[PDB]
């Protein structure tokens, strides 16, 4: 049978893309399911369902985030996709899909994975719908069911650690969007955050740092028609160990690294395992705790900065926040514990003290921080000494200049990391920088060994895989433009001889060399997934400012690009965002009326923006050139923008940050009436405020315009 053909072809699975050839040439209802890895089980679930209409839609969209094992739809990556989402919850049995979602995944059936990977997708979005989607998480968050994997918690702390309603209304979610961002640099920053974790004490982070945020703002928050659920909930948050009872489990850990990070005999007392004694207070007080937290001998000057430190957290931590989003005796404890350079920080037998930190130099940037503590003499010139034999993260001389012996020091270390050992001369080099007669000499050694018209090693993968890559980390120090060309190489002083060799001969050959790029992109036709990449715009437009930027000719350039990104028909984030990028150069204008044309796209270009329409009144806020014309006109054109009123209150404060933009002149007035004429309970009020505050005495204390507003 042609069928039995067709389906030892796809049972043939090596070399799927030739099989996945043959069904698409293949391409009776029954037989034409069963024709279609998971190519292959979607030619094996199909062909069960032919041999066996609405069906057939149903399998289709069955299981996708809810998959078998997997079904590419997690976190679901046109029409189609909105048409898809509502089938999904049919069969589970664009905003109005996401007020219907956000409510319908609270509710569940059931109500472990699952949710804070839900919740770690609701947070990520610093949107979804408004209200409906604040209540929904609230009774998902209490729902915490088989809670403890914490990196997906971490994930949703990016929302659960400002776990807060009503406090930044028509404000937030700006503050939202730029979260998003910076959470954005997980997966690098997460790498970061463990290694920077581990190595100062003993903590994991490794992206389950925010899950510890997460609890702290839930122990905040337990201490402290939507709208009844919400203050119901607000008020069963100071018992409603909602996992907060997993993390007091889960804590055992922080209570490890806490140890591991640890007026010494105050430092030694165990505050009578004080971490451990606080979760036994908050369990013993059952609700609304935190406050004093079994918090015993917290700190004591028992002969500060730590202190101080303390307070403002109640640095691997920076780490883990970008994930996230007697001299003598002294001196020998510090140097033997190694946070010497903690010690060394508040403290400052000075030659006895140098000679530990002499050994500790010898051992191997703490340590040049605590010896530039130290040194704020016979006792440095040891040290220096040993720390030349030290040097043949980093610092090192630093410390000298941080704070003739240290020089002949230098001289001696320069020497025996110039004799890859190029690497330890980098090194070297970048010491006697860092610290910025013997020192002439010692900058001497180093130039000797550097040569000039000299490497040491020890186009495609030639251009630097076959050699010089490895060298570009290798013998890495200091900064160099370097770092640039290894980008570029990445990508695909490099990048900057890849300008030069462009070096208006450089737009003209630039130019070129785009040219040819751009064609490879034309080619590149719907180059995303199983959809489009919509972004080609937005890189057509950026292109188009380039050559505007430049000079008519290259604007002319422009004019091709920009009229790619014209075509739109993309997803609004890359075609408003080209629009803008357009507008924004309308605004700057030239000697065309194409300005107007670029300026109508982007108010065309319609979105609720948040941060972004923040962005584009202070762009918008920039140009308007003057008269009573262009001024007029582009109030008039966001004065019939957005309606607010409904439950849209954040373009009331965006209407206000306008109003905001010049005044007596400008008709802040007029924008000023109409906030008036909306009575946004004191919504309005607020927004206002901000703006009075901008100008010192203002409202109240200086209405002004008030003349006129009469």
């Amino acid at each position: 049978i042609v069928e039995t053909l067709n389906f030892l072809s796809s049972t043939k699975i090596k070399e799927r893309n030739n099989a996945l050839d043959e069904l698409t040439t293949i391409l009776p209802t029954k037989a034409l399911s069963t024709t279609a890895v998971e190519l292959l089980a979607s030619e094996h679930t199909k062909y069960c369902d032919l041999l066996r209409l609405s069906l057939s839609e149903n399998r289709l969209s069955t299981i996708s985030y809810v998959l078998r094992l997997f079904v590419e739809k997690s976190c679901e990556r046109l029409l189609l996709a909105v048409v898809p989402e509502l089938m999904v919850k049919d069969g589970s049995k664009l905003v109005d899909k996401i007020c219907e979602y956000f409510q319908s995944q609270m509710k569940l059936s059931m109500v472990t994975n699952f949710i804070s990977i839900l919740l770690n997708l609701l947070a990520l979005d610093t949107v979804g719908i408004f209200q409906v989607t604040r209540t929904i998480t609230w009774t998902v968050i209490d729902f915490l069911r088989l809670s403890k994997n914490t990196r997906l918690i971490m994930s949703l702390i990016n929302q659960l650690i400002l776990k807060c309603h009503c406090f930044s209304v028509i404000d937030t979610l700006m503050l939202i969007k730029e979260a998003w961002s910076y959470n954005l640099t997980i997966g690098c920053t997460s790498n970061e955050l463990v290694q920077d974790q581990l190595s100062l004490f003993d903590v994991m982070s490794s992206e389950l740092m925010n899950h510890k945020l997460p609890y702290m703002i839930g122990q905040e928050n337990y201490v402290e028609y939507r709208e009844y659920i919400l203050l119901r909930l607000s008020n069963y948050k100071p018992q409603l160990f909602t996992v907060n009872h997993v993390e007091f489990s889960y804590i055992r850990g922080s209570r490890d690294k806490n140890s591991w990070f640890a007026w010494l005999k105050i430092l030694g007392i165990t505050k009578s395992l004080l971490t451990y004694f606080a979760l036994n207070r908050k369990n013993e007080n059952y609700s609304l705790l935190f406050k004093r937290r079994k918090c015993d001998s917290d700190i004591p000057s028992i002969l500060t900065f730590l202190i101080h430190l303390l307070e403002e957290n109640s640095s691997f931590a920076e780490q883990l926040k970008e994930l996230l989003f007697n001299g003598d005796m002294a001196r020998l404890f510090k140097v033997c514990l190694p946070s010497c350079l903690l010690l060394a920080n508040s403290i400052k037998s000075d030659e006895k003290t140098i000679n530990q930190i002499y050994d500790l130099y010898e051992l191997s940037n703490e340590s040049f921080m605590l010896w530039g503590y130290l040194q704020y003499i016979s006792s440095a010139d040891r040290i220096f000494e040993w720390l030349k034999s030290k040097w043949n993260q980093f610092c090192n001389f630093i410390s000298w200049l941080g704070n003739w012996d240290e020089s002949h020091k230098i001289w001696q270390h320069f020497q025996e990391q110039r004799e890859l050992d190029l690497t330890r001369y980098n090194e070297i080099l970048y010491r006697l920088l860092e610290n910025i007669n013997l020192c002439g000499d010692s900058t001497f050694s180093e130039f000797i060994a550097a040569y000039k018209r000299t490497t040491l090693i020890t186009i495609r993968t030639i251009n630097v895989d076959h050699l010089v890559l490895d060298k570009i980390n290798m013998k890495e120090i200091v900064n160099d433009f370097i770092r640039m060309q290894k980008n570029k190489s990445q990508t695909g002083s490099t990048i900057d001889k890849a300008v030069r060799a462009y070096l208006l001969k450089q737009a003209i050959g630039e130019k070129s060399s785009y040219n040819k790029i751009l064609e490879e992109f034309t080619e590149v036709l719907g180059e995303k997934l199983l959809c489009n990449h919509y972004s080609s715009s937005n890189q057509a437009m950026l292109l188009l400012t380039s050559y505007i930027e430049a000079s008519d000719c290259n604007d002319i350039l422009d004019w091709i690009i920009s009229r790619f990104e014209d075509n739109s028909f993309t997803g609004v984030a890359p075609t408003v965002n080209l629009s803008m990028l357009l507008l924004s150069l309308l605004q700057n204008h030239d000697l065309s009326h194409g300005s107007i044309r670029g300026g109508k796209q982007r108010v065309f270009a319609t979105f609720i923006k948040c941060l972004q329409k923040l962005d584009s009144s202070n762009i918008i806020n920039i140009m308007n050139s003057i008269s009573s014309y262009m001024a007029q006109v582009s109030y008039k054109n966001q004065s019939i923008i957005f309606y607010e009123i409904k439950s849209l209150f954040g373009p009331p404060q965006q209407s206000i940050e306008k109003s905001a933009f010049y005044s007596l002149a400008m008709s802040m007035l007029s924008l000023v009436s109409y906030p008036s004429l909306v009575f946004s309970l004191e919504d309005m009020m607020t927004y206002s405020g901000f703006n009075h505050t901008r100008a010192f005495i203002q409202q109240a204390l200086n209405k002004i315009t008030v003349a006129f507003r009469y």
